[PDB]
């Protein structure tokens, strides 16, 4: 196999060949996979590179895609790169003209979206799903249009809060951080290492959940024992959006849980 998101298993027998012995780490472990097994049976392990968390959440979503959501059907997402890039010129500081590039992402995206989403049964959509994760150019460019939808909602966000018009509080928290001010900063010290050299912080995964506009719930396995054992991004989303669920042994890597 090919695949990048690996063929489903029993989620318990995935527990109980990884987490051995008797350490308090490991039981805390196991009582995690025991709450995820009571609603998902399988699990998809997927591939632990430093795009883990957009591979999982976007496996998640376009296999599940019955709809094509209306911020993919709008005319405007096709014109976002020339629009941004023109005004912004450090987004030309983009680690991979740039436009044609990101337009071709974009482009791809919309079109496997809205073929999944055609597609007469949920098998369809699984084979489907299953061929465009195969470690292909196909694959890395889908994530290179949610990084650039990542970094537009962060530029809107940060315009907002400079406008002074309310903006969610993960985005006062997304630019407090030393590194990530400003978009150029948020650009070059983190969205350019994502796929690179590191994966989304938490904080990021809010900026995820905002452009796809999809409902993120994760099982947080080192919190198990607190409140935030499940963490959903954004806290308060509009009721219509997608819901994704995904498993963070340690919110660095995420994989997928099966129904």
């Amino acid at each position: 196999s090919r695949l990048s998101v690996a063929p489903e298993m029993d989620i318990m027998d995935y527990c109980k060949k990884e987490w051995r012995g008797n350490t308090q780490k490991a039981t805390c472990m196991k009582m995690g996979y025991e709450e995820v097994s009571q609603k998902f049976t399988s699990i998809r392990r997927v591939r632990g590179d430093n795009y883990c968390a957009l591979r999982a959440t976007l496996f998640q979503a376009m296999s599940q895609a019955v709809g094509l959501p209306p911020w993919l059907q709008d005319p405007e997402l096709m014109l976002l790169p020339e629009k941004l890039i023109s005004k912004y010129n450090w987004i030309k500081q983009w680690k991979l003209d740039l436009v044609d590039k990101i337009k071709e992402s974009l482009t791809l995206l919309r079109k496997k979206w809205a073929g999944l989403a055609e597609m007469r049964t949920a098998e369809a959509r699984q084979i489907a799903c299953d061929e465009l994760f195969t470690n292909e150019a196909e694959e890395y460019s889908l994530y290179e249009a949610v990084k650039f939808l990542m970094l537009n909602r962060a530029i809107e966000l940060y315009n907002d809060k400079e406008k002074g018009k309310e903006v969610p509080f993960f985005s006062v928290l997304l630019f407090a951080r030393d590194t990530s001010n400003d978009p150029g900063q948020l650009l070059r010290n983190h969205l350019n290492q994502v796929g690179h050299t590191g994966g989304l912080e938490q904080v990021e995964m809010f900026l995820l959940a905002y452009a796809v506009r999809h409902t993120i719930q994760v099982y947080r396995l080192s919190k198990y024992n607190t409140e935030e054992f499940i963490t959903v991004y954004p806290t308060d989303p509009p009721k219509d959006w997608p819901v994704v669920t995904l498993i963070a042994e340690d919110d660095r890597h995420y994989n997928i849980p099966v129904r």
